[PDB]
């Protein structure tokens, strides 16, 4: 089934992602609010990118029941932000990291070509992580840093009731999706490069 070897083939990736220096200081209680700020605002450039190819690839009829419009995090985000940041000034005011700049550039490629399975690769590796280990983080940045919950929403899914049975469905539609040879083949890499990118992403944050 697709949603096991995703998960494998993934695996030493993800470990990779986990143990970033950044991250690994972030989640450990040894940044700051301030760095969990940065993330975020990276996080929001690279989100409006995903969701705009998420947008192209659903229109064009493609993994229509995966791409879940209650999933989408770019506005959420930029509330988060708004509440973070203390005014929306950040809009005007932040820049693609260099790694960031890679990423975004991947996620229009794949929106312009509309090329489906690259997209849902990306959207596994970003939503199940959100409904995973970052709901770890959320309950850390509260913990360690003091940051109020309001500043939090984009860990939470409204409309989402439980969301070990959200993943096991998105599993299941996963392994249901009709894909070519080479559409699987080219999944599974996209799989391993989304992860990279945030390596990336985390790599840039820590400097
Ligand atoms: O579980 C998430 C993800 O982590 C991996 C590799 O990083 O497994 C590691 O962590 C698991 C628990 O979270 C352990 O059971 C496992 O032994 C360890 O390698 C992936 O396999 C997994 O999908």
């Amino acid at each position: 089934g697709l949603a096991v070897e995703l998960k494998q083939s993934t695996a030493q990736a993800h470990e990779k992602a986990e143990h970033s220096t950044f991250m690994s200081d972030l989640l450990k209680g040894r940044l700051g609010v301030a760095e969990f700020t940065r993330l975020q605002e990276q996080a929001w450039l690279f989100y409006t990118a995903l969701e705009q190819a998420v947008d192209a690839v659903r229109a064009s009829g493609f993994a229509e029941s995966l791409l879940d419009p209650a999933l989408n995090r770019a506005e959420v985000l930029a509330r988060d932000l708004d509440k973070l940041n203390g005014s929306s000034e950040w809009r005007s005011r932040i820049t693609a990291s260099p790694a960031v700049i890679d990423y975004v550039n991947r996620l229009e490629e794949i929106r312009d070509n509309v090329d489906g399975p690259a997209l849902v690769a990306h959207h596994y590796v970003r939503y199940l992580g959100d409904l995973s280990g970052g709901q770890v983080i959320a309950r850390m940045m509260q913990r360690h840093y003091g940051v109020d919950p309001e500043a939090l929403g984009f860990y939470h899914f409204e409309g989402i009731a439980k969301l070990k049975v959200y993943k096991d469905e998105y599993r299941e539609k996963l392994n249901n999706l009709e894909l070519s040879d080479e559409q699987r083949e080219h999944l599974l890499k996209e799989a391993t490069d989304a992860f990279v990118f945030n390596h990336q992403v985390f790599a840039d944050l820590g400097k």
